[PDB]
């Protein structure tokens, strides 16, 4: 928990669109339903200079797919941050070549992980390097989305 | 769809008590929610002299975990059932040893498929086989069960 983390982030490389192409978690409530605490879809990420990361992503909230504006600031660690609210909340950069792939987990035992991939497509190399990066890790519901889900908001 | 059927299947001997250790299904909506219609969780096999398979299983309905008992039918392959209802149903098993593990799929494309295992314990050989069985199938959910759950009516 967790025992990957990547060296040598450059997180100014990251900038830009993502598709959240597969969704892992500890506990099944954290992905289950549509509205569940987890079950977000990242859209764009934004490094600020001060190498703070704003995010942009979709949760279904009300009866809704709602936008939404976080901020993951920098720790020591240049592969891990902290999302500014409760309680608290920790983000790290497993890997990444950033022009594919990107795997990141959320924790906080409970716990999620991403695999973040640059365009809609089904991506079996990033997919199975996502695979590798959990066998380590105790998930108990795991979800993935087809093209046609990944051009929709919600992935509908 | 499905590749694997398993040789030489004697049905009298799949008899007794089982636990739904992780499923799996082609649509994130398969297993979704909690009343999700291939949501279930076998509790007891009863093959009959006949060769015809009776099911126990509870189902999530109303706002509860329900009973269920259900007929899966014979076909000329000894490892293929139909069951009873509409429109119509396979059931397929994949691999068993009848002491510890066994791995059906049900389609019908849909597809939904199942690890299950004697005792509620976490068994890392069975569950590495489902998922070697199912990297050929085309999965985008998966779910697995702690032993708590395994022990409580609808895996709760
Ligand atoms: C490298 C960047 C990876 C992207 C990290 C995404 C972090 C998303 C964390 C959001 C936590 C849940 C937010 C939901 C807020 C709510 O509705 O309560
Ligand atoms: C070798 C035996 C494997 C066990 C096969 C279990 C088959 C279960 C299929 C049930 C289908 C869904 C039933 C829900 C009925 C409903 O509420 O509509």
């Amino acid at each position: 928990i967790v025992t990957q983390t990547m060296k040598g982030l450059d997180i100014q490389k990251v900038a830009g669109t993502w598709y959240s192409l597969a969704m892992a978690a500890s506990d099944i409530s954290l992905l289950d339903a549509q509205s569940a605490p987890l079950r977000v879809y990242v859209e764009e990420l934004k490094p600020t200079p001060e190498g703070d990361l704003e995010i942009l992503l979709q949760k279904w909230e009300n009866g809704e797919c709602a936008q939404k504006k976080i901020i993951a600031e920098k720790t020591k660690i240049p592969a891990v941050f902290k999302i500014d609210a409760l309680n608290e909340n920790k983000v790290l950069v497993l890997d990444t070549d950033y022009k594919k792939y990107l795997l990141f987990c959320m924790e906080n035992q409970s716990l999620a992980c991403q695999c973040l991939v640059r365009t809609p497509e089904v991506d079996d190399e990033a997919l199975e390097k996502f695979d590798k990066a959990l066998k380590a890790l105790p998930m108990h519901i795991r979800l993935s989305f087809n093209p046609t889900q990944l051009e929709e908001q919600c992935h509908i």
